């Protein structure tokens, strides 16, 4: 099933576990690293890299926060998704 | 049997040949009858006897060799108690033919696999069903063999195949005259195995050098040797290493790198997904973008590169230990060939 593509997969089910705004200090550091896993796969993975952000932002953005802290921590959350998905950009060549 | 062994101070090769004919019956009722509980105490009887009557036998006795093949055959058999007779076996018969100076001017592939070409038919037959073609691969057969040296639930049995890997590489390194820790195309098998616990073969590794491991099978038995030392290992500090071997690999050989991550996959599945360790992930995280970065490798740099290679088993046979599973699946190509063994030489 080209397991590089299962990989990637398993790089978002991460992204989904380390989370702001569900989860509320041990996604951080590894996190990080996490991040940049994605960043850089946006070089080589392009339009499924581009496919999970996409994903990714939707269902942050389709949610309720009806709680107080939850409106915060997804203030936070998608900060860092949309930083993430620009600097995926910016790294990716316009020969894609 | 044990206590005549323990006893004896000369021996005969008739008490050999009756022996083995006994291990032989004894094999042979354990794979019909059902009584397996006194069969298998019989066969580790009979192996325990050889282990202490080789020692005594004439410098000119033919069965000095095929004592090595009798004990990979019980190796075979994936039982706890039977396996360690065997290492035990397999290291009082290379200490012996050592002390013999039989190894002086012989490779061991060249002494070993020399007594079992007469009777190779069998042999072929039984090698083709485990999936451990000493003709294709002698040395990482072994290796592949001795494995489960590691996975042993005795932790004496670990130390004693440790130090079976450190005397079938020196032998294998003196046989061409080079240095003891010097990467070649034999010694590659036993180096890769004896870095994950020896400290000296942790500092000379490189390890993945280009101009000598031109051949891709090398190459590729190296990579599914590490993945099955990786997959069924718990030691941290062993992870780290061959996780960071592996992405050196990768790196160097993208190549063949497609084939061995079957095998890695549920390990890099539950790694990747649940580890929490940056440097153990920075490694895996290479790999995964080398992974990536090629997407054009072909049925011929897959699984069944080592399978058309007669090597299938390497990656399922260091596993953990069965429960009397096996035992009568390849016990008739077994007894078969210690038959023949004992018809060739007696």
């Amino acid at each position: 099933a080209h397991r590089p593509v299962e990989w990637v997969q398993a790089v978002v089910s991460r992204f989904d576990e380390q989370l702001p705004i569900k989860t509320g200090t041990h996604t951080k550091v590894s996190t990080e690293h996490n991040k940049e896993c994605l960043i850089n796969i946006s070089k080589y993975k392009f339009s499924l890299v581009i496919s999970g952000l996409t994903t990714i932002l939707k269902n942050v953005n389709n949610m309720r926060i009806f709680g107080e802290a939850a409106e915060k921590n997804l203030y936070l959350s998608q900060l860092i998704i949309l930083d993430t998905l620009e600097k995926c950009l910016a790294g990716q060549p316009k020969d894609t």
